[PDB]
């Protein structure tokens, strides 16, 4: 019922051009009705992603001025190494320019062809490197996680029965590692309980199976645990995060998310053998282990942001601001995925546009409409992005045809949230007016990135 | 009824420490219950002033990086000179480190001992330099302006009958110049209509009297003209600002206000004789005419800021965010000054605390309570600031005993406004609880700046 | 005989702590006499590498303030794409966090198992990706390039007879592409003449072979052409660079070198098929094609830096400052690699320490001595870095046992060069005093990065 | 004989346009042969002044990012106050936008009409405020200080006999205060010995007279004391500065000089009465005592800069880089003022152009020639700047007809010094070629700032 005011003041702003609706319609047109083809400069509120779109603090910007760009022995690296070792509790750290860079490394080092990798759902880049290195992905998340309507807490929890069964039918020796993600993106940014992580660790530990977290949004997960897990009411975010990682053997992290930066990531591990091997591999892909594809100034900004992310008031507002958007939409009966995750709100384009068939790209059309009416860009996560089968050469028909409204950290206000909520509510009240779309140009690769459409 | 969402995104934020109510009470104690003694770091929302507390843009910060610190011929100066000439339309410009710097200059140049200076109300620093140079200030603002309850538009307007009479009982030749201020600070930030400026210029131009504006908040004034003056509904802010100045002979500007900067100001004029004399005088007070006590980077930032302030959406949201605070307070029956100005909301401490006599400093105590309860700093504008008579050595009893809630530009959100509004409304419901204050230490000079008190 | 003064002024400085010789000796001891283990903060002059250690301009820092961090459609991306298209002349560009990131991409896209890749010498990362993807590297550089004493111009040139013979003995169809590097690192930073680039292109065009440049230091190369190639005396650096690339099908670029930045790189190509395939591949390794693992601000700084690098006076001073260090050392009879390249000076550790056998690591010891005596860090490029055979498990005995003095761009002065030169000349006069080293700890991987030694 | 290398690295550079000699000649022409009219952008090396043209450090730029712009209680002010109290040892400090601002204040507070002000020579701004406030300036520096050819150390010392006599012929009660400047500008930047500061204090103390230091270049002074005063060889710069100020009652400081900043200054004092009165006066001229016309970020940069100036290596290089220029010039027989000061070199235009009469403006023409030949800008300090009498309406004929070459801190290299020294040596060897100048346009005020000339 209550939403907190920003636990910070605005130090500097990014000016935006408020173009008319007539202009937005023309721009949408030229973009082929594909929000991905829109120019950043032509967008008022950009909710395409929460990756690298964060606003830094004055302290981080101060850190950006004292970048020690030395190839080795940089003071910024020591700062990052010390901070991560202190907060995550891992023994070694290898910086990487992004989260995927770390995933490429881990997968090349922890997977042997024909092995299995079990995890609670997946993410495109992380799953790619897994399979790329000869492994078979096995989803062991609870089934309720797949129910977009089920309003249940900790939908990202792993189903221990599915895990135990896997171990039984394939053998511990055949499971490279368990990839536990926090939060679970695919499900809408759903958290994992501390009880589950503890339980999975107990089982895996019994069979000597490795556990690597995809901690890109571990602080948001930390907040849900503090908010909804019994006994964690009075535990600090910092302490919750420390315990979370005490059940993992390492992790891949995208600083571009919860580390409050615009670039940066890293790989963590306790194993010395794996650390030494990782050091040799990072050289050819990211750079020396002393900087890993990151400028010294960026390692400083990331070490600072990680620390800023631990402030309760900051994360509470971050998550509640997303909750605010979901709440407003739910109050008007707009079809969204439940419950609201920590970083975004997903709209059910299917239920939103019942007059359209998935083959008429409702999610893509909804997104286009959202921009023309409010100037906010959202990302289509439906049939268009799902792509079309290689063999049958036909469109994949994903279970969910959604439009994702992803919120960057510390960039928008509740007033901005009202602009997108009011705009979508108005669209919903006249949803029959939303037209279907058709391909006028469909590239072969990355079709969602450059395909152009036209109304049916 | 409707308030616009911020026409910008947050680029960087200023971290703030949220200290408990207990700590705030302790800090206020140590500060002698005087908000002017509180440490900036101990304040959540600082509404002490709108001067130099503005948030700059990414474009301004980029300019901050290309400062041409040359003692002469700096590129930044040319940028500023070109901008001001374009936007204000004046012939010459002399930069100064602050608005007062410009006033000191114009006063030493346009005033002759015994001459008179008429204007709509006054400001401390400006009137000082006026008198300091042997001149008598004559307030020619409409009487209604003095009525804090009269909800009347353009209260800052000049009484043309009060003027004509002045010219009559004293002689044009005895009036140095007319000091028209936009907006009028003393009344609460009230605007002056274009019709008034034009009429004043018509009369003065007749008797050859000089007109110099105090344009510190000329852009807020322009917004009121576009919003409430008939015929300007469709005129651009830029076009309104240009005409405003077409009725003046020069001006003194405080970039710290409407120029969206943290430091800076300038003096403009068309007279070449005055310009040449100004050049000679600036040398000994601010610095060369080519920089006047401002770093190159700051002249660049100010040139950029002035341009940014011309954006309608920006100024509209600026003024409306202040209106929002006023509306919320009025809705709860809190006594405030009417109508709401463009840069601040003034609380009527007299009506707020009817259980306290002015000699118990209601405004001062109201300000201390507001901080201890919400963490927001406000400024007292009553008996404590009015000081005490030199002769009678007794406290001056100002007509209005108010607490000023001044809003910096682009720094806070409506959520922030709700924090100060809900806290003052709650205080009002239990106003009888507010205690009177007493001097435990009263400096002789700048008492309001360092005086310390204690509860009665 | 003449060296030009810096074609720029200092805008900001990086403070350094000048520790004593006693302190430096203690520091060196603690670092196991390995310069790779020294803290950047304990170094006065760091000549470890010219990679990402460059000093940016005020215009570049201004650009760092206007980063459009949008996931797609960023204004900075357009700035970089337009700039590179204009200066390099390639049709398409794909940004990468670094040069290796672009190499990984090109190798995966242009090599098929069993094919051959011919080039003028090689670089560690680039060769790794070549072989990693199933190709056999063939060195076709002129034989003189291997004679470190031969003072001959354009030692980086490709031997057209070696290339023609390759095409003859293996079949044009079996040659993935020709990898022409400018300048040639391994030889000491030696240039490639325009005549050679044109001839190579003529032959390759005949057989339909692909040509991709490893342009990390193409601007330094351009200067040498302007300085020593007949007919280019009056051609602009900008025009020479455009012609160079007119003979290639694409290129991999490390912005960390000649683009005057601390991070960044990119992949260029004219072929649309390859461009489409590269776009799909960059996603999983670097990021969207619209940012490729680089923050928007960095794409802006790299675009600006590339344009700054085209100024003749800047590149002339850059190369000549390196020539200055080499001239001073040569004048004193200190053994170095000839002629001096464009980014570094290589000391011949073998001839420097004739009292030591390569097995006693002369280059590693010379490097430790240079730091203890002057406070400047250099990199060992000899037996330690060469490593030990995997099979025989024995140290590789590289032909050249050197110490590299790599000069960052726009970071040091001639006075700093005098410091390293005078210290090295002094050490040379008592070279017999340099002690041999022995491993006290030899890691299995990246041994030159963390190995620790002790005097013999 | 030996000159130290820069004790810092270049973090960022200010690019410059290297226009040809033909262009420079064209530019000088349009500037009316007056260097004060040249655009900063058309200059290579700007030696107009060392005021506010300094290069800040990466640490200072970091401080610029955390500017606490609160009107009162700013953290940056506490940082500055604490730093000055600690380094200078004074009780109170009142910041001002510039040093003049501090002079204006002190003059108004400590001078009573008719009183006398004695000091070692004078400076324009400071002397003005002295006389403007009804006081007579009495020069009590040693007579040797006026001998531009006398290579005598500590020419800035006060002749104690001249002082004692003053106190005798006028009475201590009639002497406002003693203004001791460190260093002494008018003489060329000459230092005052610690023994003299101690002596003067001992005498003034006896008669209860006041001593205020014009410490704008107190760190350069401190270096000379450490270098040439017996017994201070082993005292830290920090400790020398502390003792220096222990003999004063306060001081006016221009951070634009030795504080390594581009703007800012302050007034120091131990007297509470003066402090309180100073607080009331600053409000109307600079701003609140809590910022005094300075942005929060600038107080931070000044606090950090002051500390950086205390590094022996930095100040030694600073003074020795200027010495280097004087040494090169003297070695070629070029007529300069002796000895070389700590911040500038003065050329003797009279002896430089013996073929010209002061009436033909040799200094002004020399300055013009220096620019057309090298691209460096210098300041005319002869007849043109001396102006012409108000009564007789004729040109004043200053004792010294010089061209001042003032060096900013941390902006140029020795190579830049060679460019100016080599160009001036070449002009000297053909001095007879320097032509006389004649006014083509002479303003009445600030004639040196905008007068235009032409060759006779
Ligand atoms: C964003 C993300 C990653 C890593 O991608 P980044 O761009 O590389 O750093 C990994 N997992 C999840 C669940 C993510 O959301
Ligand atoms: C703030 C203000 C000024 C100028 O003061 P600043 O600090 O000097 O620049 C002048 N007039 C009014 C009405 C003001 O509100
Ligand atoms: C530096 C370099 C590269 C690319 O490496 P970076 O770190 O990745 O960008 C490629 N080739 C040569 C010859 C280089 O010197
Ligand atoms: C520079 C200087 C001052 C002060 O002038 P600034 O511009 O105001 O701060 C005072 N005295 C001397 C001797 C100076 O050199």
């Amino acid at each position: 019922m209550n939403y907190p005011a920003e636990p910070f003041r605005i130090k500097s702003v990014e000016t935006v051009s408020m173009i008319s609706r007539d202009e937005r319609v023309k721009k949408m047109q030229e973009a082929g009705y594909n929000t991905f083809l829109l120019n950043s400069k032509d967008i008022y509120i950009d909710l395409l992603t929460d990756s690298g779109t964060n606003a830094m603090s004055d302290k981080q910007w101060a850190g950006m001025m004292i970048g020690d760009e030395a190839y080795a022995g940089s003071e910024n690296f020591y700062h990052l190494e010390k901070t991560v070792k202190e907060l995550f509790g891992f023994k070694h750290i290898v910086p990487t320019h992004q989260g995927r860079g770390a995933e490429n490394l881990l997968s090349q080092l922890a997977i042997k062809p024909g092995q299995y990798v079990a995890g609670n759902m997946y993410f495109t880049t992380t799953r790619f490197h897994q399979e790329k290195n000869g492994a078979t992905f096995v989803d062991i998340v609870r089934d309720e996680a797949h129910d977009a309507s089920l309003n249940l807490p900790f939908k990202g929890d792993i189903d221990l029965n599915k895990l135990a069964t896997l171990i039984k039918e394939k053998g511990a020796e055949n499971i490279a590692y368990i990839c536990l993600a926090v939060t679970v993106n695919l499900a809408g940014g759903q958290p994992v309980s501390m009880a589950n992580m503890r339980a999975v660790h107990e089982m895996a530990s019994t069979y000597g199976i490795k556990i690597f977290y995809d901690a890109t949004r571990c602080v948001e997960n930390a907040y849900f645990i503090k908010e909804q897990e019994a006994g964690y009411e009075n535990v600090s975010i910092k302490d919750i995060v420390h315990e979370m990682f005490s059940y993992a053997d390492g992790c891949t992290m995208s600083g571009k998310k919860d580390c409050l930066v615009n670039i940066g990531g890293f790989l963590c591990m306790n194993d010395e053998e794996m650390f030494s091997a990782a050091k040799e591999l990072v050289v050819v892909y990211e750079g020396m282990p002393s900087y890993g594809g990151l400028a010294g100034r960026d390692m400083e900004a990331m070490a600072i942001g990680l620390r800023e992310a631990m402030q309760y008031e900051y994360i509470e507002h971050r998550v509640k601001q997303v909750r605010y958007l979901g709440d407003k939409l739910r109050e008007a009966g707009v079809p969204i995925v439940e419950p609201t995750g920590g970083h975004a709100v997903f709209l059910d384009a299917r239920r939103f546009c019942p007059h359209l068939t998935q083959d008429q790209f409702p999610a893509q059309s909804l997104a286009a409409s959202i921009y023309m009416e409010t100037g906010v860009r959202s990302m289509e996560r439906g049939i268009v992005s799902a792509g079309r089968s290689k063999e049958t050469g036909e469109n994949h028909r994903p279970k969910l045809e959604t439009v994702r409204l992803t919120i960057p950290r510390r960039v928008y206000t509740y007033a901005h949230m009202d602009v997108v909520a009011d705009g979508i509510i108005k669209l919903y009240q006249h949803k029959e007016d939303i037209r279907g779309l058709t391909f006028v140009y469909e590239p072969k690769q990355l079709r969602f990135f450059t395909a152009r459409f036209d109304f049916i």
